[PDB]
């Protein structure tokens, strides 16, 4: 079942509320072909190089980050090309990302909500339409859609009248949700 983490500053708030919000504080760090010259607009992974149970990435607008949880891959020049797959089991929305590979993993110094065990598994057969990579890539050039659509489904799963304009509340009186700080 879906595990959803949320500070108490958004308890009123509905998933949908909280996710456009967090989309549009985060904006695109614009990584597309041409536009990646250096660091800023890569993320990480851990351990990396190109796997780890993390992918975090920070916003090149502000201070909002996120992490992605599991086991992901990104194949890069092997088809099929720029393909982001595997085992995705929780995003944490958040700002001031710090850490990395070299402090043995990432951490949000602000954690604002997380989803867990979204049981999410990509092929790399799917390439760019495969859901983890819909839903990382989504995060990271401003459209939080594909997670939305997940969360839905998953909150439908457990109970068909939970929905994405469920309270954060609503959800933890439902038992799906957990408030934090």
């Amino acid at each position: 079942s879906i595990s959803i983490s949320y500070s108490t500053t958004y308890s009123g708030w509905t998933v949908a509320d909280y996710l456009a919000d967090w989309s549009a504080y985060f904006g695109d760090v614009n990584h597309r072909p041409g536009q990646v010259v250096d660091g800023s607009n890569t993320g990480g992974f851990n351990p990396g190089p190109f796997d780890g149970s993390q992918y975090a990435l920070k916003s090149t607008a502000s201070d909002a980050a996120f992490i992605a949880g599991g086991d992901l891959h990104y194949t890069l020049f092997s088809n099929p090309s720029h393909t982001l797959w595997g085992k995705l089991d929780s995003i944490a929305l958040g700002d001031t990302l710090t850490g990395g590979a070299s402090s043995g993993g990432y951490a949000l110094d602000s954690q604002e909500v997380s989803f867990s065990n979204l049981g999410l598994d990509s092929p790399i057969a799917q390439g760019r339409d495969g859901t983890v990579h819909k839903v990382v890539y989504g995060l990271m050039s401003g459209d939080s859609s594909a997670l939305q659509g997940q969360i839905d489904a998953l909150l439908k799963a457990v109970d068909p009248s939970l929905s994405i304009n469920s309270t954060f509340d609503q959800l933890a009186a439902a038992g799906v949700a957990h408030a934090t700080p």
